[PDB]
């Protein structure tokens, strides 16, 4: 079996994206954020205090005829940027794109943050990552994607995200129409639950290719490029008047810049990110200081390849028994 589902921006800076999902019998669908850095398939639902609730599309388990409570299960989950949630556990058929899961785990919020709430276009998050990270207890559960790979034709799915315009979620097949030239595989380490990887290097601009090794993860629900502080400095250094700022939290540079292209490499391959894709708009509405899309992961832990250059390339997500990470430009 194979799968393919749209994946569109959810606003007009592409700070996530949503695709949409079908979840029980009949089918309700939610807009989901794909999300290859984590590993729990939650949702807004009928079960999720009322107050944290707006705007958001729910499920509702009691509407399905194939929802079954997962007794005793329970789920919490924070993530990188703070947010989180938790709640309770029943299974139901999800379907992505054509390809159907039976029993897959859906994970039901009762609560939730304060940045989900006011993300009114987020309806739950759709979990890629390796099901090891999976959050319910006392029984973890597999990831959609683990649920589907045996039926898959091929045990990989594809990313392949837009730059302010929508894209692709492919499930078992490579569309060797959405890319150009070829495809280049790189080692992954699973023993985080991560996609991750080693970059082998990056430029600036028409600058010279640094070859130096970056470990770092595949992650679909980052929206920035996180990288270490050395080359985030290497790359604002060439926009003049761009600066650090920690009252906004980050890199900030002149609304009114061109910046430089970012190149980061995958084996012997390059990709490159548009300068474009790098302008995260105002800081506020109204300001002339604009929001860098390359920054610091110092004190994050881990250097993550967030939407800002996975949406340069398209990337295969192969879970094979020996999972690889495979990039080509487009």
């Amino acid at each position: 079996s194979t799968g393919s589902a749209t994946t569109t921006p959810i606003d007009s800076l592409d700070d996530a994206y949503i695709t949409p999902v079908q979840i029980g019998t009949p089918a309700q669908t939610l807009n989901l954020d794909f999300d290859t850095g984590s590993s729990d398939l939650w949702v807004f639902s009928s079960e999720t205090t009322a107050s944290e609730v707006d705007g958001q599309t729910i499920y509702t388990p009691s509407k399905s005829t194939t929802a079954k409570l997962l007794s005793g299960a329970t789920w919490s989950i924070s993530y990188g940027d703070g947010s989180s949630s938790s709640g309770d556990v029943y299974t139901d058929t999800v379907s992505v794109g054509g390809l159907t899961v039976t029993g897959q785990a859906v994970e039901s919020a009762k609560k939730v943050s304060s940045s989900f709430t006011e993300d009114s276009t987020i309806d739950g998050l759709l979990g890629l990552a390796f099901s090891t990270l999976n959050t319910v207890s006392p029984t973890q559960q597999k990831t959609f994607f683990d649920n589907a790979k045996a039926s898959l034709d091929s045990p990989v799915f594809t990313a392949d995200l837009g730059y302010h315009a929508p894209g692709t979620y492919n499930f078992g097949f490579i569309d060797t129409t959405a890319y150009t030239g070829s495809i280049t595989y790189t080692a992954v380490s699973t023993k985080q639950g991560f996609w991750e990887w080693t970059s082998t290097g990056y430029a600036v601009g028409s600058g010279t290719f640094k070859s130096t090794s970056i470990d770092g993860i595949a992650d679909t629900g980052t929206t920035l490029l996180y990288l270490p502080a050395t080359v985030v400095s290497a790359y604002w250094a060439q926009v003049s008047g761009a600066k650090s700022s920690s009252s906004v939290g980050g890199y900030v540079f002149p609304c009114s810049a061109t910046l430089p292209s970012f190149t980061f490499g995958v084996g012997s391959a390059r990709i490159v990110i548009p300068g474009d894709y790098i302008d995260f708009g105002p800081i506020s509405t109204g300001s002339s200081s604009c929001f860098g899309g390359i920054q610091s992961s110092a004190g994050i832990g881990i250097n993550i390849f967030g939407d800002v250059a996975l949406k340069a390339a398209f990337v295969v997500f192969n879970g094979a028994t020996t999972p690889t990470l495979g990039f080509a430009s487009k």
